[PDB]
C-alpha cells in the first residue's frame, strides 16, 4: 500500500465510464479540486447499490464545494457500461453522474491498500484527496457496511475549512 | 506460467455459472474425461462472441467423445451471470450450455500463462487436457483471432485415438 | 501496520487511566464486546479536546449497544492523569468516563499504523473491533479534523445488524 | 522461453537445407512476410512425416498470401540433407520445398520453449510471426498429434485480415 | 548510542519551552558556551521534581561560568508547558529558568544512549559538553537517584580549568 | 567435465543401435571388461567415416583381449539406424558391429568434456575404461584428425599388462 | 559496551594486587555487597594519583555501608605491584587498601565501554554495582578530570536508601 | 584446467635445462612451429625413462616437420640438470636434445589440467600445439602407461596435412 | 593476523619509547639506512632477571660497529618502562639501559609482528632482523621460558650483511 | 596460511623420507616422546655447498644424547633426495647422511609451517623446535642466503628441556 495521510495520494489512471462513454481518467485530472475517491466491491451483485446511487443523487452538494466524486471497482469498463445500461429494476445501476473507474489490472486497488487478494476485488474504501493531490482521510469498511454521503460532506467541509482558517 | 505439455495441467478452482446458477468448479471435477479449457478476454464487449456461441452450439459433438468444455475470463461470476441474462440482441451472450468460470483474482490466467499484465485480462488461450489431467495441447492467439470448433474436435479426436492405438 | 480488516485486531496492552487510577488494560479485556479504539495526537494542546470529550459525554450510547470506547495517545499515564485533573474551563480534559491508554513506547501506535515518525505522535485513527476481536473498520484522519460520534455509532450498529442479519437490502 | 505473443519473435539463425544446399538462414530474412515457423521432433523416425510433407506440398497456399514456412528440428543439417535424399517410399522425406533449419545446439528450441530436456528433441511447436517480426500465435502439441495446414492457413489469413480491417464483427 | 567522550556531542534539535513559550532549540545554539544537557524521565509524576528545581534556582552559578543548562524528557512541549504552568503545590514544576526540551520522537534520547525501550522514557542521564561542542562527561543513573548541582559545577569548572591550564597536580 | 583419470568413468545410459536395433545401454553393462568409449562428431557428413569402420572391422582384436568398443555422437538413434542402413557407396556407414550410442540430450558429452557449445556436437574424444569402471586414458583430438586402432590396442594391452604385473621396465 | 543500567553488570575476572599479593578476583566475589568498580588510565604517570589515593584513604566510609571498591587499569599485575611498592614521595602509589585489578588483555575495559583504542588505556570510568550484581550507575570522564569520593558516597547511599524505601518525596 | 582444444594453449614460462644450461623458456618462443608439449611425472625414479629418451632419440623426425618437443615435470631445474648429468647406465637420463622445463610452483601443471594434488606431480599428459599457438590435441595417461613417438608423429603430420588440405575423403 | 613476511618490508610501527631516560616518538622507518634488531619481551617488573635485555644493552657497541641498532619492545606503557629503568637492578629493576624501550600499549605492533598472546595480554619472545632497506630478513619466535643469544644475533646480522655484498 | 603456533601442537605432517638410503613413510607423531628439530632447506642439487645439513648430520650424536631427533625437509621428491645422497660430495652431492630427508612434494607441509615461497616453488630456511609432547616451542625463519647454527639449536633445545623440568 502506498496511500499515506499527508503524502501525495498515489497516482492512478484508467478507463472510466462518464456519461455512458469510455474516457481515460487520471487522479491528476482532479488537481485544483477536492476529490472523494471510493472503491466498491463489484458490479451486478444481488445487493442494491444504495451508496453509489446516494453519492450520484447528491453530487451537486459535492460540486458546490468544489469536490468531485469518482467510484472504482475491479470490473472492466465494459462491465461498468453494461451495469449503467441495465435499468435499476432489473438489478442494474441505471444512469449515474459519477464516473466509474475500472481497476481491471488491480494495480490501483493494491496501491490504495484495498485489494482482497483471496477474493479478487476490493473492500469498501474511501479516500479524501485535497486540491494539492495530498491524501487527507482514509476510510476502510469491511464489505457488509456502506458509506454515508453526510459523513463524507462533513469531512470535506472540515478539511476545506481547516485549510483556510487553521486548527 | 505453470502449464507444461505432458505434465498435469495446473490446478484451478473458482466460481462458474452453470445453467444460470453459481457453482464451485475444480479442474479436477473433469478427471475421467477430456477437457477443452479456454480463455477469452472479457464479457460485454462490442465484439460478437462467435467463438463461445460456436462452442456452445456444438457441445454435443464434444460430449459424444467424452469431452467437456469450460470457458473462462477475468470477469466476476456476477458479470458472467448478467452477460448470460442479457439477450444476444442487446449485446449479450444469452443462454449458454458451457460453464463460464470466473478468474477474478487472475491466479488462473497467470498459472496458464495467458494473463496480459498491461491490460488486466487474458489473450485467447485454449488448452486440451486429457482424462488423466495431463496437458496435451496449448493454443495461444493474439486477441483479434478466434478459435475453431473443428480444429478443436480434430485435436481431441487425434489425442484420444493416439491414447488407444499409439503413433 | 499489523491492522488488517477481517483479521484479529493487533494485540495491545498498557497502562490506562481509568476513573483517576492507573490500571493495566489489554485488548482481550474487551472480548465479548464491540470496542471503539481511537488514537488522538496529544494531551494539553491549545485546541479544545471537543472530540475526546464527545465520546465520553456520549458513552451510554455505546454502552447500550454493548460497545466500549478506549482513547489512546503517546503521552504517559502521568500526563493523562494530570490532563484529566485539569478542569475543562482551563483547557484540561476534566473527569472522563473512558480509559485513556498510554502508548509511551509507541509500539501500539506503530502496530495500528497511526504513528507519525517525524512528529513523535499519532494522527487521528479510529478502529472498530467486534466482539470476537476482529477488526471491522479503520478511519484515519489528518490532524486538523476530528471524528464524529454519530458516524461511529452508525458504523457500530451497522456491523452488529449485519453480524446478525447479513445483507443490506434486495 | 523468450517467445511472447505481441513481442518481436525471438531472433534465430542457423544452417538450413534449402533446395539441397546448406544456407545460413536468419529470422530477419523474413521481414516483410508472414512466417510459419514450426518445429518437429526428429528426422528418420518410423512414423510417416505426413505433417512436414503436407506443408511443403501445399506451400503455394502460403506463398499466395505472402507467407513463408520454415521447419526445424534438433537434427544436424547433414541429417536433414540425408533425410531429404531418402525417397518417401523408403520412409525418407524426399525432395522438399521448405527450408529445414538445424537446431543442433538446442538454443533456438529453448528460446522458443519447445525443447524437451529429458528427450533431447522438441515437441510439435508452431509459431506464426507477422511481417513486422511480431509473434501472433503459438501452437504447442504433445508428440503424437500433428498440425493442420488448413488450420494454419485460417490463422494466417485471419491475422492479415485483422491486420488491415480490425474487429471481427458487430 | 552516538555519544562518545572527546567526539562532538551528537547533534539535536527540537521544541523547547523557554520562559513559558515554544522555541526551536539546537545543540549548535550553544557553541561558545559549556552546556549541561540532562535528561529526566517524565513530567507530572508523584515523585517531587527536586533536581530540576535545584538546577533552576542555581542557574546563575552556571551562567557566571559561561555555562547553560538544558533539561530534556520524552514528553511533548505541550506537557512541558502545562507542567511549568502547574503550581509546585499541586504537583507542578512552577516557573523555571532552564529550557525544557521535548524529545517526543525519542531520537535525541536514543542518540545519547539514555532511552529505555521497555518503558518509553529515559533514565537519568547528564552530559557535559564544552564550548567547542565536544562531549567531556557522561553520567547515567538508574531511575531512583538524582543529580547534584554541586558535583555538576565541580566537573564544569574542572574542565574549563584544564582546558586553559592543562595540568592537574604534580 | 566429470571425466577424471583414476576415478570411476562418469556414468552414462541411452539408446544405442546394436545389430540394427534399438537397445538401452549403460556404462555399467561393461563391468568386468575393458571399454573403448569414443565420440565422433556427426552422422552423414561428406568426410569418409574411416575410423568407425576401422574399429568395426578390427573388433575381434579387442574382443580377444576382453575389450568392447562403443561409439557415440549427438545424433539420435534413428539417424544412427538410417546411417547404418545406408550403403557405404552412397555415403553411409553400412553394417557395423560396434554399438552406436545416441547422446541426443548432450548430457553424456558434457559429462565427458567433449561437447562443443558453439557447434552442437562433440570433438573426437576417446576414453579407456578398465574392467573396474575406472577411467585410465583420455584422448581429445580437434575435428580434422582421427584415431588409430593400433594405438588404441597398444594402450589397452598396456593397461591390462600393468594391471596384472605392475612393472614397466627396470 | 556490555554495561547497561538495570542489567547484570558484565562479568569480569583477572589478577589483582590485594595486600601486596597476586589474587584471582571476580565480579561475583562481590555478591552481597555494593561495588564501586573504577577504571583509571595508567600506573606510574607524572600526575598525583590523588583520586585512587582518595578512595583508599576514605575506604572505611564505603565499608561501613557494605560497599567495596576495586580499581582497574590496563597495566599488568606486576606493574601494579611495583607501583604499590614504590613510595608516594617517589612517584609511587605506596601501600593501598583497595585491590588493583589488571586488565592486561583489555577485555574488561572493552566490556565496560571504557577502552580508548587509539591510546591503549581507559578513560576515567566508574561503575556502581548493587549487592545483586545489577549495574546502577555509570560515570565517564574525559582524561583530565577526576572523580569525587563524596559524590560516589552520595550515590551509593542514595541507591541503598531507595532500594529499601523507594521514594524520595 | 585452462587447456581447451581449438583455443590458444595456456601461456607458460619458466626455467628449462637446454643444452646443460639454464634458460628462460616461454610458450610464445614456439610461434611459427608446431609444439609437442609433454609432462612426465618425476626425474630420478627407478623405471627407465625410455619414453622421454625415445622422444630425444627420434627428435629429428619432429624437426624435419617443423615441430619442437619440450618435456616438463614438477622437478626443479637443478634436479633436471643433475638428471641430465647422470649417465643412463646409472639411473640418470644422460645428455638429451629436448628442453626440460621445470614446473616447480605447479602453476603450469595446474593450467594444463595434469597436476595430481594428492601425489604432488603430474600424470602422463601430452599436448599438441600448432604454429599459431592453438591447442589441437590432448593425450592423458594414467601413470603406468607411456606415450608412443609414432602416434605423436602420426598426429602432428595429420594436423599439418589438414591445416593445408582440410579434407580426408 | 601477522603482517611480518620475510623478504617484504617489515611491518610499519610507531609509538613512544624511553630513550636515555626520556620519552621520544619512535618509528620503524627512523632505522632506514641501518640494520635493526627489533625484539619483544613479555613484561616489565616480573620476578625473572632481565638477562637478555641487559645482555643486548651491555654489548650494544658490537651492533653499532656493524651499522646495526637494537630496539626492545613490550606491551607495557612508556611510563612503566621509565619506572623500570629508574628502579635499581638490586631492587628488581632494569637499571640504566642504552637501548630504546618501545611501548606497545595498544598491542597493534605485537599483533602486526604476530607475537601477541591473546589469552595473556602480552607477547612471547620474538626477535626480528630488518635490513637497511626496511626489509624483514629474519624472524625468531621463542616460547616464554627461553631467551635470545646476543652471539647468535650478531652472527645472523653479519651473515646478512656479508651476503648482501658478496652473495 | 600458517598453522604453526608456539605453545600449540606443531602442525601434523606425513610423507616419504629417505632414511639410511631407503624410502620410509614418516610422520610428525613418530617423534612423540622425543624432542624434534625439524627444518626446511630450499632445494637439492644447487651449486651452493650443503654446509648446514652436513653440519647437523655430523653432530647428530649431540642431539641424540639429549633425547632429540633431527629431520630435514625440502620440496624435492624422495627420488631426488635419494639421488642427492647417492651423489658423492665432490661431485656436488650430499653424500651419505644420517638425518632423514623428508619430501614435501605436494607443498602442503611447507604451507602449513608457513615457509613456502609461492613465487619460487620452494621454501625459505625454516627451523622448528618441537618438544616431546608434540608442542611447538620455537620457530626460526631465515631468508635464503643465511644458514642455521647447530650450536644455537643445541642451546635452544637444552634450554627448553631445562625449563620443562625446573622452570
Amino acid at each position: 500500500s502506498k496511500a499515506k495521510i499527508s503524502k501525495p495520494a498515489p497516482y492512478w489512471e484508467g478507463t472510466a465510464v462518464i456519461d455512458g462513454e469510455f474516457k481515460e481518467l487520471k487522479l491528476t485530472d482532479y488537481r485544483g479540486k477536492y476529490l472523494v475517491f471510493f472503491f466498491y466491491p463489484l458490479d451486478f451483485t444481488f445487493v442494491c447499490p444504495t451508496e453509489i446511487i446516494a453519492f450520484g443523487d447528491r453530487l451537486e452538494e459535492f460540486r458546490s464545494i468544489n469536490t468531485e466524486v469518482v467510484a472504482c471497482s475491479v470490473d472492466s469498463q465494459f462491465t461498468h457500461l453494461a451495469w449503467i445500461n441495465t435499468p435499476r429494476r432489473q438489478g442494474g445501476l441505471g444512469p449515474i453522474r459519477i464516473p466509474l473507474l475500472s481497476d481491471l489490472t488491480h494495480q490501483i486497488s493494491k496501491d490504495y491498500g484495498v485489494y482482497l487478494e483471496d477474493s479478487g476485488h476490493t473492500l469498501r474504501g474511501l479516500f479524501i484527496i485535497d486540491d494539492k493531490g495530498i491524501l487527507r482521510q482514509i476510510t476502510l469498511n469491511d464489505l457488509p457496511v456502506g458509506r454515508s454521503v453526510d459523513e463524507t460532506l462533513r469531512l470535506v467541509q472540515a478539511f476545506q475549512y481547516t485549510d483556510k482558517h487553521g486548527e
